[PDB]
C-alpha cells in the first residue's frame, strides 16, 4: 500500500500490461492502474476496489493492510467490473459488512454479483457518514458521470474527493502522484480518456461541477479510480473538464478513411494540401482507420473543429471500418464540429452520399462531399485540393 | 515458367505472404497466386498480367519467355490491381502492342493507368480472335462477374477456358494443377472466396453459365487467375458455383456478436445449447467478431440458413464491429436467411432494436429479438436458452 495522507491508504493494484479496455473499444497503450482507498479513523472505510483480473491479489493484499473484519464501512462509487469486480471475492468473507452506494448502484451491483442479500444504504447528495476524529464522509450523486449509479464521495479535513471515474486517466505509473510523473503523457491520456469515454455527457459535466463547488468543499487532493492521485495544484483537471465539455475544439482538422486500391488516400492527401495552403492556423491530421489507432483517430475527431471522412463504394455500400466508426461517433455525440464525405468510385458508387448521410447522422454539420472516379489523376488531384480549399474557407474561424 | 497444356505457359507468380486482400476487408490466410499465360502458336497472346507488388519480377519473367517485342496481343479479362497492376510497366516495354478487352474495361484501365494512347481493341461475347495453327480465341462477356469490365477468353482446340477471378481461390502451393494440391484446403479457399466475393452477384451466375454451356465449348482446362488451374474434373468447380449461386444454405446457424463484460456471450452460449436440444440436424458455429476471423464468420453466414447477431449498448448504440459487419453483409446481399437480435444492456438499452432492423435493412428475415439486463442470472439464462429453442423450432428445415 501507498500513503495518500494521513490515515488515506492507497490498497489498488497497477496494471502495466493491459492493452484492451470495453472489450477493444478502448486501447490503454500506457498502461493503467484500479485505486482502491482504505481509510483508518475511528471506522474503517474501504472506497472501491479493484478489476477482476486481480481479484485475489487485492483481497490478500488488504489483509495484509487491515484484519478484514475490522472493515466498518465499504463504499461503492460505481459498479463497474474495473472497480467492483473483486467486490464478490471480498464480501464473501465480510458478508455483513455494509455497502454504502447510490439508488442506481443496487441495480448495477446485483446485476453482476447476484447478491442482493448484501446489506446496501442508499445514499443520496449531501448525505453523511461519521467515521470519527471530527471526519466524516460526504456523498454527491453524479448520475451518467458516466454511469447511472455514479457518485463521488469527500471526506472532510483531509479535504480528499474521491472522484472514481472522474478526472481519472488510464496511465500506469510506480508515482502515485500527479506531481511525479511526465505531464504530458498525463495530459494525452486524460485528454484520450474524456474524448472516448465522456464526450456524450459533456452537457451533463458543467451543471454537476457547478453544483460541486456550490458546496464549497475545499480540495486539498482528488482521489480517482484510475491513474494518478492529484495533489499538486489539483483542480487544474477540473479547469480541463470544463475547458473539454463545452463542445470542445481547437483550429484542427482530421482526416480518416479506408481504402483499397488507395485511391481515396490519394484524395485525402490532396484534400489536406489544399486545406494548409487556405488556411496556415489550421493543424490538420490523417488517418488510415485500418492501420491505426481508432482512439486516437477519435481523440483527433474531438479536437478538431471538422472532419473529412473517406471511403471506396463497396458492394454499393461503405467500408466497414468507417461504417463501424461511424456508428461509434454516432454514440459520442460530438457537437459544433462539421464534416465532408469523400472517395472513390469503379461504377455506380453510392458509399459517398451514404456516408454523408450517416455523418450527418453522427450529429455533423455537412458541407458538400467529394467524389472521383478509380485513380484520380493531375485534373482530379486539382480538385481534391480545390475541395480541401473550398472546406478550409467555409469552416474558417475568422475571416482569412 | 510452366506448360499448362501444348504451348500455353503459366507466366504468373506466386504468393506466399500475402494476408490482405481489398485493404484488409479479404484475409489471404494461405496465400495467394496472380496467374498470367502466354500462348504460343503463330500468334503470340499473354492473357493478363500480375499484382503491382511482382511488376519487375513479371516483365523479366516474361523477357526469360519470349522477346517482348514477339508478343502479339494482349489480353485483359478484367482491370483490377491484381491482374493488371503490373500493365504499365509492360506497356512501357511494347506501348504499340494491341490490348484485347470488353468496353467496360477501356474505362477501368484508363481509370488506373492514364495511358489512353494504347490500341485498345473493344470484344464482346462471341468475337474471336485467330492465332493460328487451326486454334483461335473467343470472348465471352462476363459484366458484374465480379466486376463491369469482367470477361472471359476460350482458347479452341486445347479447351481452355481463361475464366480470369471466376472458379479461382486464393491458395499459394508449388503444384499447378487441381489435382496436385490438398482438396480440403482448395475446397475451403473456393468456398470462401465465393462466400466473400462473388455472394452478391448470385442472381447472374446461373444465367451466364447457362448462356456459356449454350456455347458447346468442349473444355479440357479451367485456368483462372487466383490458384490452381482446374484439368481433372475440372466443372467441378462450375457445378459447386452452381450450388453456391442458388440461395446456397446448409442446416447451420451461425451466432456472432461483440461483448465488452461478456455479459452478451453467456447470452449467445445459452442461445446454442437451446438450439442444440432442440434440433440435432442444426450445425451450430459461435464467433465474437472482436477475437475471430471475418471472412471466416462471413463464409459461415454464407452457409447458414439463418443467424443470431449480438451486441451490448455502447453510448446508445450498438459495438462498432457489429456496426461494421452488418453494413458488409448488407453489401453482400445474403438471400433466403433468417435473423434474430440480442444482447445486454445496462438501463435504457437500444442497440438489440437498432441492430435487428439493420439486419433487417441487410435482407434477412428477421424473428424476435432476445433482451437481457446485465449479467445473466440463472432465470435469464433459462430465457435464452428458451430463445434458441424458440429460433431453432422456427428455422427448422423439416418438422420435428
Ligand atoms: C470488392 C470490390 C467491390 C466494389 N464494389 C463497387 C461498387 O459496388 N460500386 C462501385 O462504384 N465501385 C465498386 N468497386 C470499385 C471501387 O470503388 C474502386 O476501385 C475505387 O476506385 C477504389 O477506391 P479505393 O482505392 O480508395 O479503395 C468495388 C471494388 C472492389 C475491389
Ligand atoms: C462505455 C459503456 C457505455 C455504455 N452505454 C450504455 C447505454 O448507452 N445504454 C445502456 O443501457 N447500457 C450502456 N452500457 C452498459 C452495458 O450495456 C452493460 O454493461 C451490458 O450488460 C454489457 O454487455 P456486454 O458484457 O455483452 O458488453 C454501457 C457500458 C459501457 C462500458
Ligand atoms: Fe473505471
Ligand atoms: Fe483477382
Ligand atoms: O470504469
Ligand atoms: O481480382
Amino acid at each position: 500500500s501507498i500513503v495518500v495522507k494521513n490515515n488515506i491508504h492507497w490498497v489498488g493494484q497497477r496494471d502495466w500490461e493491459v492493452r484492451d479496455f470495453h472489450g477493444t473499444e478502448y486501447k490503454t497503450l500506457r498502461g493503467s492502474s484500479y485505486n482502491s482507498y482504505l481509510i483508518r479513523e475511528e471506522k474503517n472505510v474501504l472506497i472501491d476496489t479493484v478489476d477482476h483480473k486481480f481479484s485475489r491479489e487485492f483481497v490478500q493484499n488488504l489483509r495484509n493492510e487491515i484484519d478484514l473484519a475490522d472493515i466498518d464501512y465499504i463504499v461503492i462509487n460505481h459498479a463497474e467490473e474495473d472497480h467492483a469486480g473483486a467486490l464478490t471475492e471480498l464480501m464473501a468473507q465480510i458478508p455483513d459488512t455494509p455497502i454504502y452506494c447510490t439508488a442506481n448502484a443496487i441495480d448495477s451491483i446485483n446485476g453482476h454479483h447476484h447478491h442482493p442479500e448484501w446489506n446496501f444504504n442508499v445514499v443520496k447528495t449531501g448525505d453523511t457518514l461519521d467515521i470519527g476524529n471530527g471526519k466524516q464522509l460526504i456523498f454527491v450523486e453524479t448520475p451518467m458521470l458516466h454511469w447511472p449509479d455514479s457518485m463521488m464521495t469527500y471526506l472532510t479535513g483531509d479535504a480528499v474527493l474521491f472522484s472514481n471515474d472522474a478526472f481519472g486517466q488510464h496511465y500506469c505509473d510506480e508515482h502515485l502522484f500527479n506531481d511525479e510523473v511526465d505531464q504530458t503523457e498525463l495530459f494525452e491520456q486524460c485528454q484520450r480518456y474524456y474524448a472516448n469515454i465522456l464526450t456524450p455527457f459533456s452537457r451533463l459535466v458543467t451543471p454537476k461541477i457547478t453544483e460541486i463547488l456550490g458546496f464549497n468543499l475545499p480540495v486539498d487532493m482528488i482521489a480517482t479510480s484510475h491513474g494518478v492521485v492529484w495533489r499538486d495544484n489539483p483542480t487544474q483537471i477540473v479547469e480541463l473538464y470544463l475547458k473539454w465539455a463545452a463542445d470542445y475544439q481547437e483550429d484542427r482538422i482530421t482526416i480518416f478513411y479506408d481504402t483499397m486500391y488507395n485511391n481515396t488516400r490519394m484524395m485525402a492527401d490532396a484534400i489536406a494540401q489544399g486545406i494548409a495552403e487556405t488556411d496556415p492556423r489550421v493543424a490538420v491530421k490523417i488517418f488510415n482507420v485500418a492501420r491505426s489507432d481508432k482512439n486516437e483517430i477519435l481523440t483527433n475527431v474531438f479536437r478538431s473543429k471538422g472532419v473529412l471522412v473517406g471511403t471506396s463504394t463497396m458492394n454499393n455500400v461503405m467500408m466497414p471500418k468507417i461504417a463501424g466508426l461511424v456508428e461509434e461517433m454516432t454514440g459520442l455525440r460530438f457537437r459544433n464540429k462539421r464534416a465532408s464525405a469523400f472517395g472513390s468510385h469503379g461504377w455506380s458508387g453510392g458509399a459517398v452520399d451514404r456516408l454523408s448521410t450517416r455523418l450527418q447522422d453522427a450529429g455533423f454539420e455537412m458541407s458538400l462531399s467529394l467524389k472521383a472516379k478509380w485513380r484520380p489523376d493531375q485534373d482530379a488531384l486539382k480538385l481534391c485540393r480545390e475541395h480541401g480549399r473550398e472546406i478550409a474557407r467555409q469552416w474558417a474561424l475568422a475571416p482569412l
